[PDB]
């Protein structure tokens, strides 16, 4: 079972115990971005990210307690009609907001919250990088193209494909590398380095990033969520802050920013598209989508090519 987190008394993580972090519920974010909370009925603000001042122009003690119908009155109708009561939690409601400089709004309902997310925003090659794909003539050939086509989208400067063996290690058995980096093709990582909380967490929320492996997270307070009295589920949230010790072993790999998709097969953790950058990177909202997309095909051609 999950340790408290550290804001109910639970204990700092270590090496003895990586699968009892509580990963989902930190009760803080990444400071890229602004997360608020609000009551699925009334859109009454119950939680902010400490930093909503830099993205919503007002303090958190003054967001609080104020209505989605007030703060955003254009989107609040069509968010309430996309995230009715009992919708799944995987269900985004997504906007463009004009900000006094865009923000894009990402939410989502988890039982009676919605959990709204703002981040700064800035095909014909998306269909031949789908074809090419598709063309790929082994599962080899797929993992090259699938790592080659998401390092052209993203610019970070390495994608690995990282697949799980039947006892959960870990082997990268694809790169796409910037000029100069360390070849990680064919290195094996114990299963540790990707507890089976975390790989639980990646089969039903399938991106993950680390903006600045060097940034402290962000408190959301009230930390626990008024209408429970028990912690904020985050494992929906991009912005949810990444677990201390999986961020310092990023900084002694040199990764300023990671980000993975899962790939998922019969339902099962099959493996990661996962990408690092030596410098912090927030990859752009829109580009998120596209990989999230890319890692469904890749999923799906994954699953075909190895049956052969
Ligand atoms: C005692 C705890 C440990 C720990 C925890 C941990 N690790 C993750 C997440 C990831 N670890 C990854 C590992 C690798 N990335 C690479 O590039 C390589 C080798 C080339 C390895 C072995 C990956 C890919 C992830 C997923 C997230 C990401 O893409 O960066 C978590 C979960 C983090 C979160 O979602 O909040 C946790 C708790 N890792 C350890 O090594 C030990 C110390």
């Amino acid at each position: 079972p999950f340790f408290p987190p550290l804001y109910l008394g639970g204990p700092e993580i270590t090496t003895e115990n990586c699968e009892r972090e509580p990963i989902h519920i930190p009760g803080s974010i990444q400071p890229h971005g602004a997360l608020l909370t609000a009551d699925g009925h009334s859109g009454e603000v119950l939680q902010m990210s400490l930093n909503a001042a830099t993205f919503l122009g007002q303090e958190p003690t003054v967001l609080r307690g104020q209505t989605l119908a007030a703060l955003l009155p254009e989107q609040w109708p069509a968010l309430q009609a996309a995230l009715p009561p009992g919708c799944p939690d995987a269900l985004q409601y997504r906007a463009t907001l004009d900000w006094p400089a865009h923000l894009s709004l990402t939410v989502h309902r988890v039982g009676e919250l919605l959990i709204l997310e703002f981040e700064p925003t800035e095909p014909h090659a998306l269909r031949n990088a789908m074809f090419a794909l598709e063309s790929a003539p082994n599962l080899r050939a797929l993992a090259e193209v699938a790592t080659q086509t998401v390092r052209e989208l993203t610019g970070f400067d390495r994608v690995m494909l990282y697949k799980f063996a039947p006892d959960a290690t870990g082997e990268v058995i694809a790169e796409a590398r910037r000029e100069g980096l360390h070849a990680f093709l064919g290195h094996r990582f114990p299963a540790s380095d990707i507890p089976a909380q975390a790989r639980a967490l990646y089969t039903r929320h399938l991106l993950r990033l680390t903006a600045d492996t060097r940034a402290a997270a962000v408190p959301l307070d009230p930390v626990l969520n008024p209408q429970t009295n028990a912690p904020t589920p985050l494992g929906g949230a991009v912005l949810r802050a990444t677990s201390p010790m999986a961020m310092q072993y990023l900084r002694n790999m040199g990764v300023g920013s990671s980000l993975s998709v899962s790939v998922v097969v019969g339902g099962q953790l099959w493996g990661l598209i996962a990408c690092h950058h030596q410098t912090p990177y927030v990859l752009p909202p829109d580009l998120r989508t596209t990989l999230e997309y890319l890692g469904r095909l890749l999923s799906l051609q994954v699953q075909v090519k190895e049956a052969l």
